[PDB]
RNA sequence: AAAAAAAAAAAAAAAAAAAAAAAAAAAAAAAAAAAAAAAAAAAAAAAAAAAAAAAAAAAAAAAAAAA
């Protein structure tokens, strides 16, 4: 119960995402600059945790989520740049 | 008066019993009767009778991280 993994939450196919892509389409893309500031990751982990909160308050993130995961295979799950 | 040594080396010696035609009995149904080395000489291990062997146990992993 205190584990508390947002890659988990978010998880697809045994494949232990890389979180700069997470935070690029789900919240603004300011963590696919660079520096590898932790407290940034944490803040942003933090967010993105909140982000699942809330729609999981809603309870449909799936839908969105799985479209998005296709949209970004087409994208191939790469950085934005 | 058939009157013989009275036992080495743990010697050595007894048996502890039969066709019975006694009386007017034919020619193997036995179940098989069945010997040869010795010129430097004969030589299974696994564990040993298949009188009934279906014999691919699904797979799929789009991929990580960890800024
Ligand atoms: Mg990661």
């Amino acid at each position: 119960n205190q584990i508390r993994d947002t890659a988990i939450y978010f998880l697809q196919g045994k494949r232990y995402l890389s979180l700069r892509y997470l935070a690029y389409v789900l919240l603004g893309m300011n963590i696919q600059e660079g520096n590898h500031d932790s407290i940034e990751d944490a803040h942003t982990a933090l967010i993105l945790y909140k982000k699942y909160l809330h729609l999981k308050e809603k309870a449909i993130f799936e839908k969105v989520l799985n479209s998005v995961y296709e949209e970004g295979r087409a994208h191939n799950f790469k950085v934005p740049e």
